[PDB]
């Protein structure tokens, strides 16, 4: 079951990352456009632009980063 939970996990990361990438991309762009629009609309939120970019992408990508991260953290590192 090691080779299965090994390949299945890695492979799961691919699917998970992709599916999560799609959904993540969709939402990031969703809230990203609106938030980015306002902030980018207000000259005083220029730093918000970048800050929000990383925050929205990171918070959304934190999910697969956490799943994949935890997986490989113990798998590739601890296994």
């Amino acid at each position: 079951m090691e080779n299965l939970n090994m390949d299945l996990l890695y492979m799961a990361a691919a699917v998970m990352m992709g599916l999560a990438a799609i959904g993540a991309a969709i939402g990031i762009g969703i809230l990203g456009g609106k938030f980015l629009e306002g902030a980018a609309r207000q000259p005083d939120l220029i730093p918000l632009l970048r800050t929000q970019f990383f925050i929205v992408m990171g918070l959304v990508d934190a999910i697969p980063m956490i799943a994949v991260g935890l997986g490989l953290y113990v798998m590739f590192a601890v296994a």
